[PDB]
């Protein structure tokens, strides 16, 4: 018999997460179907995206050979029924204050930082890039989390070090770079970009350093459909295109301008977008979405 949900404390909410404590040493990880666009959590949820994204995260955490906080099963007694497929025991960690991201393309703020300035998180780059143009190296271009509204801000290595100390700034920024060069060529071969991606590490009682949170999902990470790859022009996103046309475009009767809160989601659209989530998992997984588990 699983537990209720009720039976654990809530210790934490973020926008389409939620974290709970199973017991002194393990939490739930909790994926919710709430999708954001346009720093907005949107209305209407993406059915299934929760239990999508948990099984791309399983996949990619088996894939890389890293320690990771996975605790049990996807299956594990104490998950409840009602988040079962979306929900993952987990051990607790004392996490590091450092949004690790890797950019393997010039998108986003890192594009922004660098027409401003011609440096990303204290990496001086080539003239003559602009948007999607390939960072090969990839960079590591950390950032740290801001008030409540706001996106997080990016830092240079140095303040990594102030963060976290100079060996553990080291450990972050090998490990981040290793770990997202291997997905994104595992993605790449199968006709997706792994844009970039944030991570959050930990470390356990024993100081080891370990991976949590969601790795390489659409929601932490930027995919493209490869086979459309411009450098140039901004790339679809692979997942969220259909929401952000809608939202922009003529029948949705929202300005984007306006700040103010978007309307919900063509019931049409939810599905078309579940589709994309599918697609992506499987191209990437080699699995089917239809063995996933669920309530
Ligand atoms: N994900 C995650 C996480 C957050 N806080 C503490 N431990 C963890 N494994």
């Amino acid at each position: 018999m699983r537990p209720s949900l009720s039976d654990y404390q809530h210790v934490a909410s973020g926008k389409v997460r939620e974290l709970y404590r199973v017991d002194d040493e393990h939490l739930l990880f909790v994926a919710t179907d709430r999708i954001s666009a346009f720093d907005f959590v949107l209305d209407t949820p993406i059915p299934d995206k929760g239990r999508i994204l948990t099984a791309m995260s399983v996949f990619f955490f088996g894939l890389l050979t890293v320690p990771n906080h996975l605790a049990g099963p996807p299956d594990d007694p104490r998950i409840p029924e009602e988040v079962l497929g979306r929900a993952l025991l987990v051990r607790r960690l004392d996490m590091l204050p450092v949004e690790c991201v890797a950019r393997g393309y010039l998108t986003g703020s890192g594009l922004l930082d660098y027409q401003r300035t011609g440096a990303v998180c204290g990496h001086v780059l080539p003239q003559g890039l602009g948007e999607a143009s390939r960072l090969d190296p990839p960079l590591f271009t950390p950032a740290t989390k801001a008030d409540i509204g706001e996106h997080d801000m990016n830092v240079d290595f140095a303040a990594v070090v102030g963060l976290v100390g100079a060996v553990r700034a080291n450990q972050l920024r090998d490990e981040t770079i290793k770990i997202y060069t291997r997905a994104a060529a595992h993605a790449l071969h199968k006709g997706i970009i792994l844009a970039d991606t944030k991570f959050e590490f930990g470390v356990d009682i024993e100081g080891n350093l370990v991976l949590a949170d969601e790795v390489f999902t659409p929601d932490s990470s930027r995919y493209w459909d490869a086979a459309h790859y411009q450098p140039g022009v901004v790339q679809d996103s692979f997942d969220k295109q259909f929401v952000r046309n809608w939202l922009t475009g003529p029948e949705s009767g929202w300005d984007r301008a306006s700040d103010t809160p978007p309307p919900p989601l063509p019931d049409e659209v939810a599905v078309a977008t579940r589709e994309r989530y599918i697609e992506a998992y499987e191209r990437i997984s080699g699995l089917s979405f239809s063995d996933w588990i669920g309530p």
